[PDB]
């Protein structure tokens, strides 16, 4: 399991937790030296448990699917909460089996659904380590509208930072003050499947992408990634979604 404590957290301990999260995810191959996540894992082994403590030391346990880093559900005291989607319902067979009650959240866990329930697009939600502290405190007290907002923060500060070194650095800069995500951060989040697929397809095509991936850069707009020598591939993306799941 991996754990992160917000009391005394600074950019370095957060960097250590994100390194541990990447290292807990299984892979057999590296494509262009990036870990390629497995196509499927059987049973309970498919789920990684993250223990997160807020500044006051209260905790939630989050279950992550190791083949795609998607958050399935979480445990707060004796209640488990799972997204309303089939994969999270399969995950409930393996994790948090000692929960006294199981609540299914009224939404699935993708960004479109969560932003509708929360009432705000995530360009307008501040993220950082203070925001993660607040997100953990909110999840301890069931409220489905408030939980959608907290889960948008939680997903971006754990799963998205594990997938892209740029987003981990964005959160390290927001260690003591939250700030809404840059447009670059939103584009990267949205492009992980696409980028993962084109890096895999570039093997056997001399490192050239079959279809270019367009991102928006940090200080402006539209840019096209066409091959694996790009900095997004060499220095940024840390994990690849297996094409068998795209």
């Amino acid at each position: 399991d991996v754990s992160f404590r917000l009391s005394g957290a600074d950019p370095r301990s957060y960097g250590m937790f994100i390194k541990d999260l990447r290292n807990a995810l299984p892979f057999r191959e590296k494509v262009y030296n990036i870990p390629l996540l497995l196509p499927s894992v059987s049973g309970a082994g498919r789920y990684l448990l993250m223990h997160l403590f807020n500044y006051d030391g209260k905790t939630i346990t989050v279950a992550v699917d190791v083949t795609n880093v998607y958050i399935m559900g979480y445990l707060a005291d004796t209640t488990s909460y799972f997204f309303n989607e089939p994969a999270a319902e399969l995950a409930s067979q393996y994790v948090f089996r000692d929960a006294r009650r199981k609540i299914t959240l009224p939404y699935s866990g993708n960004y479109e659904r969560l932003q509708i329930a929360a009432g705000k697009p995530r360009e307008k939600i501040p993220i950082g380590l203070p925001a993660l502290d607040s997100a953990i405190s909110t999840l301890l007290h069931y409220d489905s509208t408030a939980a959608a907002g907290a889960l948008l923060v939680l997903i971006q500060t754990t799963a998205e930072a594990a997938r892209f070194k740029y987003i981990e650095q964005q959160i390290q800069e927001r260690a003591y003050r939250d700030e809404v995500p840059s447009l670059a951060t939103i584009s990267l989040e949205n492009s992980w499947s696409g980028l993962s697929k084109q890096i895999q397809l570039a093997q056997g095509n001399n490192g050239i992408f079959r279809t270019p991936i367009v991102l928006v850069d940090n200080k402006g707009n539209r840019v096209q990634i066409t091959n694996v020598t790009s900095k997004v591939v060499t220095s940024n993306i840390q994990l690849l979604l297996n094409t068998r799941n795209i």
